[PDB]
C-alpha cells in the first residue's frame, strides 16, 4: 500500500501555556515525519489543540474571559511556540474548527446507526483535569487546593468528583474480543512493549461501557452538541480523538490554512495513522477507546501507537509553583535548537522518564556533538588535511579501510529499522557508534602526517572519512535539520544527494566534488563552559 505516511501528535488542552511535554511530543512527531520525507515518501504530520470541555472552560472562567477568546489566545501561544521550535508540521488543527465539528457529528451518527450508542447512566468518579472516568480502585485520599480532605486520581493526583448523570453510552464492553484479536495480530502496534502488555492485561480483565455525552450545563455549553439531542454534548475525548480523522480529510493551502473537507478519507490517502505519538498518560484513550470507535464505525485502525514518558528537571518535578521551570525555547536560545532536540531525543528512551540538567546537557553537547561530530567534520574539510578542498579519488582499500566501510554500509538498514519501531534513541546511538569508529580510524591513520608522507594513502583515508560523515549526517538530518545542512554545505554535497534512499548508499557523491567555501571563525558546535 503506497500511501501518505501519516504521523500525529496528541492535540493539547489549552488550559495553560505550552511547556516541555507538548514540545517533546510534537518533536517526536516531527522527527518521524522528517525521516520519512528524507526517504522520499509523502508525509502528513499533524499536531494541534484540544479546546473544548469543562477543564478548558473552567480555566477560561478563572481568567474571567470568554472561552472563544481564551482558546484562541492560548492556541496562538502553541502555534508561536512550535514555529519558534522550527518544526516541519503540515497542519495545526483546532477542535473549535467548523469542519472538525462536522466530522465528529458524522462519526457519532455512524456509531449510533451501528447500534453501539444507547441512553444510559454514569454514576462514578471523574477527573475533570484528565477528563477521565475512574473506578474506585483508581482513586485514593488526598488534599485539595484549600488543604481539605478529598479524593484524587491514583494515576494523576488531580482532584476527582462524583458524577451521576443520564449520559449516552458507547458499548465498549462489546469490543473486548475484537480488541484482543487486534493486539495479538499486530504485536508491534503499541510501543514500547511493556505498555502493550499493560493494555492487553487491562482489556483482558473486562471493559465497562463508556459515557460519550454529558449534560450540557456541566460543560458550561463549551462542547459539540450531540446530533439529535441538544441537551447533551459530545464527550471531549470522542471529540478530541476524531481530530486524527478530520486532519486526514483536510486539504491545506500553502499558508497552512485549511481550505476544504473531503467526504471520504481515501481521497487524501492519509487515514489511518501510521504512527500516533502520545504520552503514557493518554494510552487508554488511544489503545482502547479509539480503536473501539473505529471498529464500530468500520474505519481502519492505526498501525502504531508510541507512548513516551514524562520529563523531570534535576531529578525533581517540573513546576512553576514549585520553582523548577524548564523552558525549552529558553534552553534552545542558550544551547542551540538542534542541540536541545538532540539532547531530548538522545537522553531518554520512550520506556523512560527522562531527566534534564544543564550539566548533562553540556556533557552531551561537548562530548557527542562537538568532540565527536563537529571535530570530525572539521578534520575532513580542513585545508591543512584536505589540501585540494575536494572529495578525493580513493586508492586501494586495506582491511581496516574495509571494516569501516562495512560499518557505514550497514548503518542505513540499522537506523531505518530503529526509526520504524519507532525508537529514536537507538537510531541516534547507532549513528554515533559509527561516528566514533570513523574518529578512531582517523586517529589511527593520522591523515595530517600523510599529507607529507603518503599523498596516495591520504586520498583513501579522506574519501572514506568524507563519505562516513555524509551518510551519518543524512541519517541524523531528522534530528539536526539545521546543522545537517551546514555540514552538507561544508562537504559540498549537492542538493539532490541530501535525500532519497538512493543516497543511503556508500559512494553516492563522486570523487572530484568540491567542498563548500570556508569561513574564518566558523564552528559547527562550540563547546560550553563546564561548571
Ligand atoms: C486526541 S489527543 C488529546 C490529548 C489531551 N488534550 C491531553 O492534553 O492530554
Amino acid at each position: 500500500v503506497e500511501k501518505v505516511f501519516f504521523v500525529t501528535s496528541p492535540i493539547y488542552y489549552v488550559n495553560a501555556a505550552p511547556h516541555i511535554g507538548h514540545v517533546y511530543s510534537t518533536l517526536i512527531t516531527d522527527v518521524i515525519g522528517r525521516y520519512h520525507r528524507v526517504k522520499g515518501e509523502r508525509v502528513f504530520a499533524l499536531t494541534g489543540t484540544d479546546e473544548h470541555g469543562q477543564k478548558v472552560a473552567e480555566a477560561a472562567k478563572q481568567k474571567q474571559v470568554s472561552p472563544y477568546d481564551f482558546t484562541t489566545a492560548v492556541a496562538g501561544e502553541f502555534k508561536k511556540c512550535f514555529e519558534q521550535m522550527d518544526y516541519s508540521i503540515d497542519y495545526f488543527i483546532r477542535t473549535t474548527n467548523e469542519q472538525h465539528k462536522a466530522v465528529v457529528k458524522e462519526l457519532w451518527t455512524k456509531l449510533e446507526q451501528k447500534g453501539d450508542i444507547y441512553l444510559g447512566r454514569y454514576e462514578g468518579w471523574y477527573s475533570i483535569s484528565d477528563e477521565s472516568f475512574l473506578t474506585p480502585q483508581n482513586i485514593t485520599d488526598g488534599v485539595d487546593k484549600d488543604g481539605n480532605p478529598c479524593k484524587v486520581s491514583l494515576e494523576s493526583g488531580h482532584v476527582v468528583t462524583w458524577v451521576s448523570e443520564e449520559n449516552y453510552m458507547f458499548r465498549l464492553s462489546a469490543f473486548r474480543e475484537r480488541l484482543l484479536e487486534w493486539y495479538h495480530a499486530n504485536p508491534g502496534c503499541i510501543v514500547p512493549e511493556f505498555r502493550r502488555r499493560e493494555v492487553i492485561r487491562a482489556v483482558e480483565k473486562g471493559l465497562p461501557d463508556l459515557s460519550v455525552s454529558r449534560a450540557r450545563a456541566t460543560l458550561h455549553n463549551w462542547a459539540i452538541p450531540v446530533p439529535g439531542n441538544p441537551d447533551h454534548c459530545v464527550y471531549v475525548w470522542l471529540d478530541a480523538l476524531t481530530n486524527y480523522l478530520t486532519g486526514s480529510r483536510l486539504r491545506v493551502d500553502e499558508s497552512g490554512k485549511e481550505v476544504s473537507l473531503v467526504d471520504d478519507f481515501n481521497e487524501l490517502e492519509r487515514f489511518p495513522a501510521d504512527v500516533h505519538v502520545i504520552g503514557k498518560d493518554i494510552l487508554k484513550f488511544h489503545a482502547i477507546y479509539w480503536p473501539a470507535f473505529l471498529l464500530s464505525a468500520g474505519l481502519p485502525l492505526p498501525k502504531k501507537i508510541v507512548a513516551h514518558g514524562w520529563w523531570t528537571k534535576d531529578r525533581k518535578k517540573i513546576s512553576k509553583s514549585l520553582g523548577n521551570v524548564f523552558d525549552p525555547v529558553e534552553k534552545a536560545e542558550e544551547f542551540g535548537y538542534d542541540a536541545l532536540k538532540y539532547f531530548l531525543l538522545r537522553e531518554s528512551g520512550f520506556s523512560d522518564d527522562g531527566d534534564y540538567s544543564d550539566k548533562n546537557m553540556i556533557a552531551r553537547l561537548n562530548g557527542e556533538l562537538a568532540d565527536t561530530l563537529g571535530n570530525l567534520v572539521m578534520r575532513c574539510t580542513s585545508a591543512k588535511i584536505n589540501v585540494n578542498g575536494e572529495w578525493p579519488s580513493p586508492a586501494a582499500y586495506t582491511e581496516e579501510d574495509e571494516s569501516l566501510i562495512q560499518l557505514i554500509k550497514d548503518l542505513p538498514g540499522t537506523a531505518d529499522h530503529y526509526y520504524l519501531i519507532p525508537d529514536i534513541q537507538k537510531a541516534i546511538i547507532a549513528v554515533f557508534d559509527v561516528l566514533r569508529a570513523i574518529n578512531a580510524y582517523v586517529t589511527d591513520m593520522a591523515p595530517w602526517k600523510l599529507v607529507k608522507t603518503d599523498p596516495e594513502r591520504l586520498r583513501t583515508v579522506l574519501y572514506i572519512t568524507l563519505e562516513g560523515v555524509r551518510v551519518t549526517t543524512l541519517l541524523l538530518s531528522p534530528i539536526l535539520p539545521r546543522k545537517s545542512v551546514v555540514i552538507f554545505d561544508m562537504l559540498g554535497v549537492p542538493e539532490v544527494h541530501r535525500k532519497g534512499i538512493e543516497n543511503f548508499e556508500f559512494g553516492a557523491v563522486p570523487p572530484g566534488t568540491r567542498l563548500g567555501p570556508a569561513v574564518e571563525g566558523e564552528v559547527l558546535f562550540s563547546k560550553r563552559s563546564t561548571e
